[PDB]
């Protein structure tokens, strides 16, 4: 593989599509990679980290439980509820919600814990707090994946995303249960995890949330590095590609390919 700025490039020359990336160190917040670094991209699932960051911070506060059991409701429910949709009789607990809503993508998990933290104006607001004042989300769990042209509701830049995935991983923001939690749900997510490992070489680690929307949109945010550790940041979107999704997730795989190929820099 090519440097991974050159692959970047030809990923957009070949997608017909606007790439965002960065890789930042993870324990410096150290920029290494980045391209259209500051430009807009729909987050899409990926939403649903930050989501968690926010519940977690509430339950750091003492204002929300793990272990509280939400009972919902059929009428509740929106497209793709795999966890969700089996215990409209036993209900789920936040932390159930939050492992589903990160883990297998569940939407209706995430519209639940959404409301929580005061809907999309809440989840906002919670950015702002943490010194985020660039990502937004405007709208619930469906909706937010439209990625209509120049429309900047539910977005986020690359280098955004990555500083505000370090803050949460990272900063003391979060107490250390809060923080080892918000890793372990993205070293369990089951829609994208095992595929990864599948096809990275031996001794690389891999911890993430990927999303998908409209007109092409992809991401994905991620944590990777060699021996074993998360070593790196590496947030990467898509947008506005007319691409197949196996083609797609091809590109994305190959600016993997590049950083793993060539990771001292
Ligand atoms: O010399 C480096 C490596 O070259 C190949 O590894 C290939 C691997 O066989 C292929 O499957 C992968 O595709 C890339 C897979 C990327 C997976 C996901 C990346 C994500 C993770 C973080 C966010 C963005 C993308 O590339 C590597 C590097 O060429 C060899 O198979 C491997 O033994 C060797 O150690
Ligand atoms: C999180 O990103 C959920 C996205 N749902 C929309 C799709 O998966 C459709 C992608 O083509």
């Amino acid at each position: 593989s090519p440097q991974p700025l050159e692959q970047i490039k030809l990923s957009e020359s070949q997608l017909s599509g606007r790439v965002g990336m960065i890789e930042m160190d993870l324990a410096s917040g150290r920029t290494l990679t980045a391209w259209r670094a500051d430009e807009r991209f729909p987050m899409m699932s990926t939403f649903k980290v930050v989501l968690c960051g926010a519940v977690l911070a509430r339950v750091d506060a003492g204002d929300e439980q793990l272990e509280r059991k939400i009972h919902y409701r059929q009428q509740d429910l929106v497209d793709y509820s795999p966890v969700s949709e089996k215990h409209l009789a036993d209900g789920m607990t936040v932390g159930e919600l939050c492992a589903a809503a990160i883990t297998m993508s569940d939407n209706s998990a995430a519209n639940l814990l959404l409301a929580t933290v005061g809907g999309p104006a809440g989840l906002t607001a919670f950015l702002r707090q943490i010194g985020d004042n660039v990502t937004r989300l405007d709208r619930w769990a469906t909706e937010l994946n439209e990625a209509l042209p120049g429309d900047a509701r539910d977005t986020t830049t690359p280098a955004s995303m990555a500083a505000t995935l370090r803050k949460l991983l990272t900063s003391q923001r979060l107490s250390a249960r809060s923080q080892r939690q918000l890793l372990q749900w993205m070293v369990d997510d089951r829609v994208a995890g095992p595929l990864i490992r599948s096809v990275l070489p031996a001794g690389w680690f891999i911890a993430d949330k990927t999303g998908a929307g409209e007109r092409g949109a992809r991401g994905i945010v991620a944590l990777l590095g060699p021996n074993n550790k998360a070593e790196r940041i590496v947030v990467i979107y898509l947008r506005d590609t007319p691409a197949s999704m196996a083609e797609r997730n091809q590109q994305i795989a190959g600016i993997g390919a590049a950083l793993i190929e060539h990771w001292q820099r």
